[PDB]
């Protein structure tokens, strides 16, 4: 619960019965995780980053545990190089950025 | 506090920065290794670099030892200049203003 930024802020997540590592990312609007199957229905979405846009699958109301905190919300699945926890779920677990 | 704000993440964590004499808005971004600013003029030597993120890579100019004011806090470090859609303050400078994640 107090994470400095001299290293990447990586945490463990539990999603679709798997443990994975993910990046706590205040610069991401959305949560984007590498290809895997999830227990739900999806719809298409386009999202942008540095370097253009990618197609992802949008899964709503997904149960995901981040550093032991449970969230239930939208997870995007697509060709990201790193699993990213964005503000939609950072807010659910009560994360803040402090000076 | 006003001098050391606790920033909630309901909205994008945007702040005012001053760089190269100019005021700009930038994103405080714990998920970025580097600080990347839109095309602008900076002094000194630079070297070309490729940096990547979600969509792929962009070519930037790397400048070292740049002074930047971030929400009124002084930080010095490398700044990459290039075709980023959003100015972002990455971990190399967030550490210099004592930023932490808390939950
Ligand atoms: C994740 C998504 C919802 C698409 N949002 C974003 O990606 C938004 C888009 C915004 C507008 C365009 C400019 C970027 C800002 C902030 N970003 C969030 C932002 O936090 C984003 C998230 C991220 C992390 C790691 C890998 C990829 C993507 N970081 C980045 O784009 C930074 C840029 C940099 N410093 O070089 N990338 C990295 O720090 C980084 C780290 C490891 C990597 C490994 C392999 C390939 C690329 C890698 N890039
Ligand atoms: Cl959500
Ligand atoms: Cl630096």
């Amino acid at each position: 619960p107090q994470i400095t930024l001299w290293k990447r802020p990586l945490v463990t997540i539990k999603i679709g019965g798997q443990l994975k590592e993910a990046l706590l990312d205040t610069g991401a609007d959305d949560t984007v995780i590498e290809e895997m199957s999830l227990p739900g229905r999806w719809k298409p979405k386009m999202i942008g980053g540095i370097g253009g846009f990618i197609k992802v699958r949008q899964y709503d109301q997904i149960i995901i545990e981040i550093a032991g905190h449970k969230a239930i919300g939208t997870v995007l699945v697509g060709p990201t190089p790193v699993n990213i926890i964005g503000r939609n779920l950072l807010t659910q677990i009560g994360a803040t950025l402090n000076f």
